[PDB]
């Protein structure tokens, strides 16, 4: 069949016949009148079954011969006369009219259904996600109204309490009752506001209008509002979602939906709220109106088994009216009071007119809901009544049901509201037991939600104490929440490629992941010895800073909002900060490369960046209050997060805004003095200095309490304790701004001969100065080779991959191994002794060097790039050769556009020669730069300078050139310096960023730099390995200053938050809408004092006369 | 249409043809114009503006393989029913 | 335009009728011009259809790619692009 | 204590809020023993618990040692005593 509607539910109809009561209505012929209007018992008459059986009936006179004993005329039983199918009745209404075309569904089954296969029909057949609270309405079953008063508000927090808890309305659906206002709430206060309620209303099939146009097999119905007012039946109410119409098999009766109704909230409280929640669905009924009917229901629920709540409301009609005002006389459990009976029956004889004894009869209905006075809320909308209806009605479920505060709180914790928790939950004297408060942190954690994190810290919840080994193991391991396709695929990587199927996750895995993420020789504090020997044990299991382990998991699970929170919480605020921008960027970049699912790389780069960006605007926060301290927080080992340094992360992770921030800079040109003062001293000085030793003794230099905030070598923190002769020698020449001036020295002296050698005559052997060139290519390669090895991370195989990551460091490469290959060729060569360049050999070594000296000039921007000024502009000129790059190509496409013209024409005779691939690009590009070739255009012309060129179709070179240069100059070079000059301002600013970056490896490679220059440092290696054979810089704080430091960090994140919401609250856009947000309260209060001043002048009247 | 107006009803051929043929509201000289064009240059004086001819303006107006659903068989058919 | 379904197709409809009776009433010589009336209306529905495919496709970029390309079936079984380019829609 | 809280006792500006209480009264008492140790002291209102806690807000203490354990009473000689010796300093 191809539908589960089809093969499982199933309709009704009367197959059976049985006549209206006797009468035949008038007008003589009585067979004819019989067959013409009696309708079945059934609900049809006789003409509406077709009922094929009975229609062969029908023909005779009906089904069932005549008078039939009337016992048996009465013996309808729909279980026995009327006969299931495989529905006709089940798609898609389409109100037609209202706005949009809502659209709902609806369906046509039985009243013999099993509850089940109703709840098998919500959530499997149209795709419905179970609810955490059903609200059942009853009240009016007839149209009736309400005060545009107290009309809105109900449709405000009926609404708001079934948005935010993702609640079902069941109503009667038909747009007579309840059903009316609750679906016109839905329409004033926007029921898709993007978030639809999933609003259902049970009827029954036989009372409502347009049955047929209902019909048919997935059909989409053209359903109207057309309330004919011949029309006898109910329409169908617009704004609800879903429909269920139970086919009683009858026509025209009530009756046959509350079966069903009632069992579907029984088989909605039977299943689980949450799959980590162990209660079932709530359930409240609210109430409108109500006759009889309502009030025996309202007394049903209250003795159920469990006791389903009722919200009645003060204002909306007959019962409800009613059952706040006899709850309101009454006292604790079950009474009127003293002399009350003649009063309330009174009301019971207006308010709904039955008589002295069906009064009596349910006014004693009224006296068994009055005992159970605990679990029903009477909600008045007079003035204040349990603070706006949806704390009423979600409050309503934390009364007398015996629900311990444990209970109290998990479901207002699935329902994601904390203000019923505050306001309800932990209410002043609450009965807390040991476990329930660290349970429920575990169950916010895994769902997250932090609002919960967030108020059971506040209300007394340690996080030591909660975070022991297996439930932070077990929070990786969950499908509770929102999880991380990621991190399952980063486990499998570090695993060697292997995974078994069940595989609960462990700590040394996610150690392994991280220490993948942050690279390099990061080391976690899961695959520790101390951590690997007591998890294979499992006080000692209570991580004495878990939110630093939090904090991972947040981001490892991409939960960025539990992430800034618990980032907020603990101390290390920018190391967190600074891990997580490396942690997310790492994921970002696998998450990009690795071909898993969908990218979601973008949304990581994002969250990096969010913490990243934290880092600067603290470290801002920090450098205005203390420029001293904040130096210090930048060098600080950590010793949580492996002996690392927030530098040291934030150039792992390439941030360049917190290492071009001022502070950085400001330490940076510190540690570029060393011991020297050069506030107080020149670069006349130093390098005079350098060349005068004993100049070292007369300028001045720091003492050990400048130097606090900078971090030194063991040996020069040392040194700071004694200031004597050999150690202000030791001073200077172990500063970085001595370390390169004296190899800028070195280096230049180094061009001068290279550059004399290169121009002079070389003879067989090498002269001195060439000598000297070599030793200082040599040295100078020995210190590049140290410089690898040394480099920072012992894998291999990324010393040499972040080397060559670097443009100075591959030309050095490229100028180096091009040096001695000139230098062999040159040297080793058979000399001639007639004629030097009679020796090929000896002209390639020398003219290698011709071209290897480019190499070595151009490096002179790597030393030129130290100052404020030069540096950026340097670092432009990359940027922009980059950006230039496709204006160029179409500069030489207009040339070859030329060259291969003018070439033809002017040059015929030509056999294939090489000289062609010039001679077409030679000229054409010569003409770029000032060279117009004045008497070789118009070859046949008296003043030209090739008048033997002159031939057949040369007279066409003239205007291919006017072409020409048009289209280089007049557009093409033009358009280049509008370029520049349109992208200067962008490029020269990320250019003093990128400049501020390298600055860092500029400055902390000169730390590791020997004393003497590339001639001299080979002495400094020969002493090295001799001092290593035979036997970077710290941060070195004491006890007392690694203390003020965490009080200085602390105090400049209370500080930054502080001052980021005084910014808030003091803005415009801030002041406008509280402003707005009031006169909208006090509006209200002055018509409601407007109105109550109307109520005074009534008293004058009154008290006058 | 808030209140109750079903517009599927509402809309049928003497409706949506007379909707065209007004001058009892803001009208468009333009339209006219564009009808003469596409008949071959001919006006008869009366003329009750049809729905086969606002076919033929709008497959002018939106161009190359554009076809109307008044210019189909299945419309030109019932257009002579009614 | 609000009400009923296919809102991005008539709206490029829309732009492409008055877009071509703009040109028409420019080059017609028959009253007042009216033409910088026409091409402000198609430019009014042909930014509606913008800031609809902007919409849709910070949504589901997935989904947003194939609204610009089924075929419409009550627009002579066109396509949204084919609108748009048809009345040289550039954003 | 409370009012600390609310209206942003920090906002840059510390108050030096100081309690004197007996230490025969105080719960864990074992927990703020030791040498400038730093304590993991809690608010952890068991209901078995007979004693008071010691309030967060308050930034410093002074818990007299009467030598006793469970009585109140030793508190009051030194707290006026300490409002004599402060009204005994130059304000400035
Ligand atoms: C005596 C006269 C003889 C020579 C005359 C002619 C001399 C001609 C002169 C040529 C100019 C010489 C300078 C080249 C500058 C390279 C720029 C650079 O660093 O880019 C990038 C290199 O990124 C890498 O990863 C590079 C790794 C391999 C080294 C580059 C090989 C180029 C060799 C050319 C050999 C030519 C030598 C020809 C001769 C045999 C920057 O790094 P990155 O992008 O961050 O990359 C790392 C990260 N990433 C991989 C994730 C992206
Ligand atoms: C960190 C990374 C960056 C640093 C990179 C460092 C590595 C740089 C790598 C450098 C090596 C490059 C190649 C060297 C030359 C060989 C090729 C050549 O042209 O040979 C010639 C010389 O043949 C000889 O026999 C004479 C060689 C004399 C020694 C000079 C090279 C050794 C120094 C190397 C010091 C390097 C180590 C530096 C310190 C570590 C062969 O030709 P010929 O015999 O002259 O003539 C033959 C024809 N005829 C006889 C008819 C005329
Ligand atoms: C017909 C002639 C045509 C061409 C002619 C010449 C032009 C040829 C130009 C080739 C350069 C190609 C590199 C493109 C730039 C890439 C970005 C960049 O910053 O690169 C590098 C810097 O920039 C440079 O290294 C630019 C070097 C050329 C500039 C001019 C040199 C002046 C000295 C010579 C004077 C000699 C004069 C006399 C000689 C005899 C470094 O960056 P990176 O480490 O690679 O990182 C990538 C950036 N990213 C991370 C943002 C992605
Ligand atoms: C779409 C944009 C429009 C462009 C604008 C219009 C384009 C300009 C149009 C210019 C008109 C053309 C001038 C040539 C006229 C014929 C020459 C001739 O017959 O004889 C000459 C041949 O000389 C040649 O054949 C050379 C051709 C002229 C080259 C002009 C290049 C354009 C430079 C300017 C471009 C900028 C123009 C500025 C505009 C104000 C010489 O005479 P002869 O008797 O053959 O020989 C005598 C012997 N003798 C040579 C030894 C002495
Ligand atoms: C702005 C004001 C400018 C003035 C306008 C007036 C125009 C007047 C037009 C004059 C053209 C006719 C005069 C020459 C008659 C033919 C004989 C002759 O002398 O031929 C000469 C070549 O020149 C030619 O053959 C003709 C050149 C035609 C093109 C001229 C430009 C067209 C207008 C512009 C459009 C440009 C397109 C622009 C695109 C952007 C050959 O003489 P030679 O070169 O000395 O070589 C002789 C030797 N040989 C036999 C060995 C080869
Ligand atoms: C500004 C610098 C800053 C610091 C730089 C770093 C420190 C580096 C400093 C200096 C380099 C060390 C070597 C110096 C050798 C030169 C002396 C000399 O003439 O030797 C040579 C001696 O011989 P001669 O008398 O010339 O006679 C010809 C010799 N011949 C037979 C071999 C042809
Ligand atoms: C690697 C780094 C080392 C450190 C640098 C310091 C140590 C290096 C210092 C010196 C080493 C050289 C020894 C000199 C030997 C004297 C003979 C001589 O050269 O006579 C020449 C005159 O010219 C000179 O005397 C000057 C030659 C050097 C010019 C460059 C020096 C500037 C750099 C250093 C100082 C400034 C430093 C600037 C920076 C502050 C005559 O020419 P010839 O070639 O002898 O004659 C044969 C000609 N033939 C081949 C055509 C037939
Ligand atoms: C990776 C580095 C290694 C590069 C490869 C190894 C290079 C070493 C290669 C060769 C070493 C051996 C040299 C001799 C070659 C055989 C020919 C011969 O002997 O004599 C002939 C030389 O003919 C030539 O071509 C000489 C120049 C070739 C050197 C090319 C170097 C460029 C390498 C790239 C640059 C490095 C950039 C590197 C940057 C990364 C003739 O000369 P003759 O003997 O005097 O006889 C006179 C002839 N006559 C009778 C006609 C008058
Ligand atoms: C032997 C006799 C003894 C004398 C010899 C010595 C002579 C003098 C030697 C060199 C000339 C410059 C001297 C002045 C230095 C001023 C101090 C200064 O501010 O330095 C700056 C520049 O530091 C440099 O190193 C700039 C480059 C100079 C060395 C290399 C030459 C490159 C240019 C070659 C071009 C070729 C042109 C071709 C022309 C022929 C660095 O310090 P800063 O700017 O304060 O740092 C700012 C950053 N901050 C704000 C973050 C902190
Ligand atoms: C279109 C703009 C206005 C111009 C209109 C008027 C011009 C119309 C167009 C072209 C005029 C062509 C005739 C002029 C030459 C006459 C003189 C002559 O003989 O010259 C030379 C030959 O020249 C040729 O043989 C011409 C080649 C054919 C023309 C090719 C198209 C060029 C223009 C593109 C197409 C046009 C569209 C371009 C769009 C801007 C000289 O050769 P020779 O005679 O053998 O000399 C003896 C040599 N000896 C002594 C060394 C042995
Ligand atoms: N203090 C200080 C200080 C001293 C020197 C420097 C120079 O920095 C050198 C490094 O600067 C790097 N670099 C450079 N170098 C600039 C440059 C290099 C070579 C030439 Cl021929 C030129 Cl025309 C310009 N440009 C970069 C860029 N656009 N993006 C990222 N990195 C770039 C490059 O790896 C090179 O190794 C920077 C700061
Ligand atoms: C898309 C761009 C279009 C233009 C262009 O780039 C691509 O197309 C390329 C094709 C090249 C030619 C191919 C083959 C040869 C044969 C050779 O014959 C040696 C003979 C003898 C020496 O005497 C041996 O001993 C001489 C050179 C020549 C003609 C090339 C010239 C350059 C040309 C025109 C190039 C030009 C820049
Ligand atoms: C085509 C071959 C055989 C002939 C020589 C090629 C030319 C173009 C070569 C030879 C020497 C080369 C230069 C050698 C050194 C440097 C310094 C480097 O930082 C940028 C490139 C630059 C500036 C090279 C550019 C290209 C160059 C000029």
């Amino acid at each position: 069949q191809k539908s589960w509607i089809e093969s499982t539910l199933t309709k009704r109809e009367c197959v059976y016949i049985i006549p209206s009561s006797k009468d035949p209505h008038r007008c003589l012929p009585g067979c004819q009148i019989c067959q013409q209007l009696v309708r079945c018992f059934c609900g049809r008459l006789v003409k509406q079954h077709a009922c094929f059986t009975a229609s062969l009936a029908m023909k005779y006179s009906d089904v069932k011969l005549g008078e039939h004993f009337n016992q048996a005329i009465e013996e309808w039983s729909v279980e026995k006369h009327t006969e299931q199918s495989p529905t006709d009745a089940y798609g898609v209404i389409n109100f037609q009219g209202g706005s949009h075309s809502y659209r709902a569904k609806y369906v046509r089954l039985s009243y013999d259904t099993k509850p089940e296969i109703i709840l098998q029909l919500l959530l499997k057949e149209w795709q419905m996600e179970l609810p955490k609270l059903v609200i059942s309405v009853h009240g009016g079953m007839q149209k009736f109204e309400l005060h545009p008063r107290i009309k809105q508000l109900l449709g405000k927090g009926l609404i708001k309490a079934a948005v935010t808890t993702g609640a079902w309305i069941l109503t009667g659906g038909v747009n007579t009752g309840v059903a009316k206002h609750v679906g016109d709430a839905l329409k004033e206060h926007a029921s898709r506001s993007s978030r639809k309620i999933c609003t259902i209303g049970i009827a029954p099939w036989g009372v409502i209008e347009n049955r047929n146009d209902l019909v048919g097999r997935d059909v989409v119905a053209p359903y109207q509002t057309l309330l004919n007012p011949l029309s006898k039946l109910n329409v169908l109410n617009n704004l609800h979602s879903h429909f269920i119409l139970v086919d009683d098999g009858t026509v025209g009766k009530y009756g046959a939906e509350v079966r069903l109704r009632r069992e579907l909230e029984k088989t909605i409280n039977q299943q689980r709220i949450h799959a980590r929640i162990g209660q079932g669905v709530p359930v409240v009924a609210l109430i409108f109106e109500g006759g009889p009917n309502v009030i025996l229901t309202v007394l049903e629920y209250l003795q159920e088994s469990p006791p389903v709540p009722v919200v009645v409301c003060e204002g909306t009609g007959r019962a409800a009216d009613l059952l706040a005002y006899i709850h309101k006389q009454t006292e604790e459990g079950g009474n009127l009071p003293d002399a009350a009976e003649p009063d309330i029956i009174s009301t019971i004889k207006k308010t709904f007119n039955f008589g002295q004894s069906e009064a009596v009869h349910l006014f004693q209905t009224m006296m068994e809901c009055m005992k159970k006075k605990e679990l029903i809320t009477v909600f008045h909308i007079g003035s204040e009544d349990h603070q706006d209806i949806d704390v009423a009605i979600l409050t309503a479920l934390l009364k007398g049901t015996n629900a311990s505060a444990f209970d109290q709180l998990i479901l207002t914790l699935a329902w994601d509201r904390v203000d019923i928790a505050k306001n309800h939950v932990f209410v002043y004297g609450q009965q807390w037991l040991v476990g329930s408060l660290e349970q429920a942190m575990l169950d916010a954690l895994v769902m997250d939600r932090v609002s919960f994190v967030k108020l059971l810290i506040e209300n007394g919840v340690s996080m030591h104490k909660f975070l022991t080994i297996p439930r932070l193991e077990e929070l990786y391991n969950t499908k509770q929440g929102p999880t991380n396709p990621m991190l399952f695929h980063l486990i499998r990587d570090v695993k060697q490629g292997n995974l078994p199927p069940g595989y609960k996750i462990t700590l040394i895995d996610i150690g392994l992941v991280i220490e993948y993420l942050m690279g390099g020789t990061y080391r976690c504090t899961y695959t520790r010895k101390r951590f690997r020997l007591i998890y294979n044990s499992l006080e000692t299991k209570r991580f004495p800073y878990p939110l630093n382990e939090l904090l991972i998991w947040a981001c490892l699970m991409k939960r960025q909002v539990m992430a800034r929170f618990l980032w907020q919480h603990g101390e290390e605020s920018m190391a967190k900060a600074l891990v997580a921008c490396k942690i997310y960027r790492s994921m970002a970049y696998e998450a990009k490369q690795s071909d898993l699912v969908d990218d979601t790389s973008e949304e990581l780069k994002q969250y990096s960046n969010d913490f990243g960006q934290l880092a600067v605007e603290l470290l801002e926060q920090s450098f205005r209050q203390d420029e001293t301290m904040a130096m210090k927080l930048l060098t600080y080992e950590l010793k949580n997060w492996s002996n690392s340094t927030c530098l040291k992360l934030a150039v792992s992770s390439r941030l360049r805004p917190f290492v071009a921030h001022t502070c950085t800079q400001m330490l940076l040109s510190d540690m570029w003095m060393g011991r020297l003062n050069m506030r107080k001293n020149s670069w006349y000085k130093v390098i005079l200095s350098i060349l005068v030793p004993p100049a070292i003794l007369m300028l001045e230099y720091k003492t050990k309490a400048e130097m606090s905030h900078i971090p030194q070598s063991q040996d020069a923190h040392q040194m700071t304790m004694e200031l004597p002769i050999t150690r202000k020698f030791y001073a200077f020449y172990h500063a970085p701004i001595v370390k390169f001036w004296f190899n800028t020295l070195a280096y230049l002296g180094f061009l001068m001969l290279y550059t004399f050698v290169v121009l002079v005559k070389m003879e067989q052997l090498p002269s001195v100065q060439e000598w000297i060139v070599i030793a200082y290519i040599f040295t100078y390669a020995i210190e590049k080779v140290r410089e690898v090895f040394m480099s920072e991370a012992g894998k291999i195989s990324q010393k040499i991959k972040v080397w060559f990551s670097d443009y100075f460091n591959v030309s050095d490469t490229i100028a180096i191994i091009s040096f001695f290959v000139g230098f062999g060729l040159r040297f080793g060569a058979k000399w001639n002794y007639i004629n030097a360049y009679d020796n090929h050999v000896f002209v390639a070594g020398r003219l290698i060097y011709c071209l290897n000296i480019i190499f070595w000039y151009v490096r002179l921007l790597d030393f030129l790039a130290v100052n404020q000024q030069a540096g950026p502009y340097v670092m432009m000129i990359g940027k922009m050769v980059a950006n230039m790059f496709y204006i160029v190509v179409i500069m030489a496409l207009v040339l070859l556009s030329f060259g291969v013209p003018r070439k033809a024409i002017l040059y015929p005779h030509e056999e294939p020669s090489w000289s062609l691939a010039k001679d077409i690009v030679f000229h054409p590009y010569w003409m770029i730069f000032g060279e117009v070739y004045a008497y070789e255009i118009d070859v046949c012309a008296n003043d030209s300078t090739l008048p033997t060129i002159c031939g057949p179709g040369t007279w066409l070179t003239p205007f291919l050139q006017a072409v020409y240069l048009f289209v280089q100059y007049i557009i093409m070079v033009n358009l280049l310096i509008a370029f520049f000059n349109n992208v200067y301002l962008q490029v020269k600013a990320i250019s003093n960023i990128v400049w501020k970056y390298q600055r860092y490896h500029f400055i902390m490679a000169y730390h590791e730099k020997p004393v003497l220059p590339p001639p001299l440092i080979i002495l400094s290696h020969i002493v090295s390995l001799f001092c290593c054979v035979c036997k970077g810089p710290k941060l070195f704080l004491t006890e007392e200053d690694q203390k003020k430091l965490h009080d200085f960090e602390e105090q400049c994140v209370e500080m930054y938050f502080d001052e980021k919401d005084d910014k808030f609250n003091s803005g415009s856009e801030e002041r406008i809408r509280v402003t707005f947000e009031r006169v909208e309260q006090m509006s209200i209060q002055i018509k409601e004092v407007g109105d109550r001043v109307n109520y005074i002048k009534r008293s004058l009247q009154s008290l006058d006369s």
